[PDB]
């Protein structure tokens, strides 16, 4: 089996030419990152009661501060990587504290009149109890009074459990604060499209290759995800408007309500006693994904500017420090309206020229290519793509105005990748006439091309191991040219797997406990609806009323055409079976605590009419393999 | 120049198929179009002051109710062809009335206690005024008291200034009912990617066409869009909510707020006195677009079908008729509740049936090529795609979820058309080659490919006429083949372009006036960004402080980094002018009715400081031509 290549000549100048367009020698990034470090995380990995890795603060050792890059890595994706490494216990201004690189995100801690208050508490409930372990050590100990979810991404929810136990939520003595639109989004992500999602983020964030110089270097936005137990409180207090102010804890927050940006529920705020700006997820020291590689809704890059531009108009004169739920602060009026104002300024280019380039006749490829952020932007470290990308962000933004197809009707109904794969190589002169055509182009340093074409020889005949050993190497020259994170990861795991296979592994988790009792019936009833394997049921026809006697609720579910139809409020008068239930029952099925024949026996789930048709419904459910070919057919 | 050639084989046999999948000896389509027929259209086509065409009702008078599908027409599409040439004045129910096939969409008419309402005006408001004509030559004439948008698009409101006075509307005699967003998403969608949506649609709609059996044949969600004077007057009553009951003209009406369907706003009612229902377009007599190959923002099926389904709950078990803004209607309670229950389970299917594909690690073209609807859907002609494809709906499900990317990262960074087309053909042995080739595959009747194949000839040689007829020839035959009138359209304009070049004809000069003074100025402001040429003056900066003295409004305008941001309510310090305006003269101005120069001469634009920075901005705003190049480079 194959293994990493050098680096090529033609890699090495794509690299290097980036050494003279980028102030390399400016060094404020460090300092930054490095001000008002107060202590480092723990050296121990943290495990999982069942012996489990949750986080490893050694994972990326290899990466250090002061190590010129390797040839094998793009220099600016280096120096960003050096920097997210930098870990540990900061304060960002008086009374508020930071806990940096034990996750993806940070978590914050602000003192107040009589504790403190917890913004975002990490993926996991263990790191989240560390960091606040950390902050402990060293900072007098008083009770958490307030969390505040800032969007509704797993990072910054997820470890709640880990600060704050839920019976002094109960009781009134702590306050949890989210945007509005939190609980839906965050318990729907993942869910519908979750093994689509999850299997493309194990490319994304490189989990399957080593860290090293040939390898992973990490996400860009952070180093990694914690993999430990991911908990969720709802929300008691909801910001549903900006200009909205709150006191809490004895300081003064004003909020600006950010939905659509980021992340489909998000919030900013300021407090005014420490003139200091949390920019929650809208403006980081990387350009952002207007579109994740991982799979997503498209977002809305004008609007995310416009959000960054309000944040200017309502604080722009008094911010003195602005900080984020990723990386490092910046410190200084004149410093953090210039963070804001340059990336305002970046994401409406992304939407503005997108859209002009579009009403000229170019189409979503050629846009891309065209599109190239204005100096002062695109030479700040700031605003390089480390996370996201410029590229796959215009190639998205075409796609939020016009959708998939381009106009030209030879692309309106094209045949499948392995279809037009057979017919491409065909014209070609057959497999082994297009490799040997293709190290023309590699030599020559051509690789995006080598990528695509050799596709079609691997699609066409995906035993033929001479080209996925050379697709393999065209990625991975691409690689390690590529300056975002996600990228390189994406290139560098599919290089992997064309050598070596899919590894077989565990199904990681799938819904936590808290997620799965947060979902609403409607969701619930969806996500069976899209397991239902429709071709093989088309012909059949089950109805069942469910009655939950807890929630006093009653559903028709209907199965039909090849579908699962739900209805609140209805009960069928020729309904095969009735099932009556509490929703803790349900959950417990989903949760796989008790099986549905268990649940049945027990009477926990009591079923007038035919007692079968429960079971034969949930007969006719798909389940999915989680590590689906992606560079294979 | 070569022209439309005899369907083959292929085709022939491709149509033929059809016959044997598809009930053609059910003519329930016909008995329900000429149910209710009152009086015909008037023949003499309408014209403009310049003799210019704006609607000719024998344009398709090619197409004969009873006479044969010609050979180069799919069946299907020629049966719903003749169904939506149906044409004039009908009585839905007692007090409903109709007129179909004045425009693209029906006109409504609805008698209540002291007037009559108006639903969707129509394109232009010529064709308005000559439909409201025809119903009061067959009907009462009293006044019109309420007129009703039922979405955010054009043919269901432009010609509303031929059935309604504004000056009415003003003194509080006529009100206008719409969907809540239906003014913001109106007036964006005519506007931000308004070149290239217009564009595509001259593709989309066949204009460019010959109305014969080797041209176009119709929409087939309606004939074709009129040429007239399009019109909006701003609602003044929003529909909010689905519980939402307004007594209109002595007639209960509820409402169902269905965001996010066939339209971003929407909204389906019930007359309940009548137990009539209106479908709006989310159920009419085809498959519609999730997706519109115009180009457009991609729509939820998921969230169509569950609004399908709600229109079952609150009114399945009381509707005696349903009706639509196209097509024609469905009496009798089985008869609804069957159409409305099919159409649920055909978006549901079309959702979930992508979404767990995807699951299983197929990628967008690959799922739409499995996926097919269950035959209970299938074998009625109310749900084939006339209109929408189920291809291009599965693909664009599939970039709802999971955005533009597969996954796979060989097509993470793919050259742009005309430089991956260069390689493709060297690669192939050079045009010559490919263009023998392709014949090959051209007479096995695989015109998929070989429409995909030449098209890189074209791209890489535009000059190669050869390549363009062969090309053209192919895209022809799966027009000839296409179920979907815009398929067919996009299909035979594009051979049409490749035989000839582009033809160009005159096409409007500047947005509608009403259309420009319904926009507000965050749109005005961003329509301006968009139009700002960033890359010639990324170096420049320019601030202008503007106040509306009609509005009581001030505005910051910045140009910086190649972008044009806007800020309400904030003037900045050092500007390079001050800009004194109301609305109507800024109008103007984009309306080139007057010049900024005139404007600012004659004191209508005041302005302090740098006099001319504002006609400096101006001067790097840039100008779109229509007749963009979509077949070749
Ligand atoms: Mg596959
Ligand atoms: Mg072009
Ligand atoms: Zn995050
Ligand atoms: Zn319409």
């Amino acid at each position: 089996a194959e293994t990493a290549k050098p680096a090529t000549d033609a890699t090495k100048a794509a690299n290097d030419a980036l050494l003279k367009e980028l102030p390399f020698d400016d060094k404020t990034s460090f300092d930054l990152a490095h001000k008002g470090f107060i202590a480092p995380l723990p050296a121990e990995p943290i495990k999982g009661e069942k012996g489990n890795m949750i986080w490893d603060p050694s994972k990326y050792g290899f990466i250090k501060e002061g190590e010129a890059a390797p040839d094998t890595t793009n220099p600016s994706l280096w120096r960003q990587s050096q920097l997210i490494n930098i870990s540990g216990l900061f304060e960002v201004t008086d009374g508020i504290y930071q806990v940096r690189n034990y996750d993806l995100s940070n978590m914050t801690i602000v003192e107040g009149k009589d504790g403190i208050t917890i913004f975002d508490p990490l993926i996991s409930q263990e790191t989240a109890k560390a960091a606040l372990d950390l902050y402990y050590k060293h900072r007098p100990k008083k009770p958490v009074v307030a969390v505040i979810y800032t969007h509704s991404h797993v990072d910054h929810y997820g470890g709640v459990r880990g600060v704050v136990d839920e019976a002094d939520v109960k009781a009134g003595k702590v306050k949890i604060y989210a945007p509005l639109g939190f609980l839906e989004h965050a318990v729907a992500e993942n869910v519908m499209a979750g093994t689509a999602m999850s299997r493309r983020a194990s490319y994304m964030y490189g989990n399957l290759l080593p860290p090293d110089a040939k390898g992973q270097l990490g996400a860009g936005l952070g180093t990694t995800t914690s993999a430990g137990t991911v908990t969720l409180i709802p929300p008691t207090d909801i910001i549903k408007e900006t200009g909205e102010t709150h006191v809490i804890d004895g300081l003064t927050y004003e909020f600006m309500y950010a939905p659509g940006s980021e992340a489909p529920a998000e919030m900013l705020y300021y407090i005014k006693e420490k003139k200091a700006l949390n920019a929650a997820e809208d403006s980081t020291h990387t350009l952002h994904n207007t579109y994740s590689l991982r799979g997503a809704k498209i977002r809305d890059p004008l609007a995310w500017s416009k959000y960054l531009n309000e944040a200017l108009k309502l604080w722009g004169d008094d911010v003195q420090v602005m900080y984020a739920m990723h990386h490092w602060p910046v410190w200084g009026n004149k410093e953090v309206r210039e963070q804001l104002s340059l990336q305002r300024d970046m994401y409406r280019y992304i939407n503005d020229e997108t859209l002009r380039l579009a009403n000229k006749g170019y189409t979503m490829t050629e846009i891309a290519e065209q599109v190239k952020l204005p100096k002062k932007i695109a030479t700040k470290f700031s605003n390089r793509g480390y996370y996201g990308s410029l590229n796959h962000n215009v190639k998205a933004t075409y796609v939020l105005y016009l959708g998939w197809f381009i106009g030209n009707p030879a692309t309106l109904w094209e045949l499948p990748p392995a279809d037009k794969a057979k017919r491409y190589v065909e014209m070609m002169g057959g497999a082994d006439a297009v490799l040997k055509k293709a190290k023309e182009y590699y030599d020559k340093g051509d690789f995006r091309w080598v990528a695509e074409v050799v596709n079609h020889v691997v699609f066409a005949e995906p035993n033929n191991q001479a080209a996925k050993n050379m697709q393999a190497d065209a990625l991975e020259q691409l690689g390690y040219q590529a300056e975002s994170g996600p990228w390189r990861n994406f290139y560098l795991t599919g290089a992997q797997e064309l050598r070596n296979g899919v590894q077989q592994l565990p199904t990681p988790d799938t819904a936590s406990p808290d997620t799965v009792k947060a979902m609403d019936l409607d969701l619930f009833f969806d996500f069976l609806a899209m397991r239902l394997k429709g071709p093989d049921v088309a012909d059949k026809h089950i109805t069942l009323n469910l009655d939950f006697t807890d929630l006093k609720q009653k559903y028709t579910l209907e199965m039909v055409n090849g579908v699962l139809n739900h209805t609140e409020g209805m009960q069928a008068k020729n309904a095969d079976a009735t099932v009556t239930l509490t929703r803790e029952t349900l959950n417990n099925v989903m949760l796989k605590q008790t099986t549905l024949k268990d649940a049945e026996s027990s009477g926990d789930i009591k079923i007038e009419g035919d007692k079968g048709k429960l079971e034969e419904l949930m007969s006719y459910m798909d389940n999915f393999d989680f590590w689906f070919n992606i560079v294979t057919p």
